[PDB]
């Protein structure tokens, strides 16, 4: 989860090539947890599809 | 991403277990023009099923 001060995006340790957080590109276990590092941002689910 | 002159499908480089080309087993990192060697097949995304 990386940001340029904004535009929080997701990429790997290969190239910047930023991507929208993209729920399918994340892993969820723990929900809003007491874990360090929550930046309180949101991710679009590709299947919102509203 | 391979075919035998017909159905487009993907199988691990390791063995031949073709999976019908699907968005589920593909990736995007930009614009089509940047790409080369493009079969340019339409991914059979299950969007229609949505």
């Amino acid at each position: 989860f990386v940001s340029n001060g904004t535009h929080w995006f997701v990429t790997q340790r290969n190239f910047y090539e930023p991507q929208i957080i993209t729920t399918d590109n994340t892993f969820v276990s723990g929900n809003c947890d007491v874990v360090i590092g929550i930046v309180n941002n949101t991710v679009y689910d590709p299947l919102q599809q509203e």
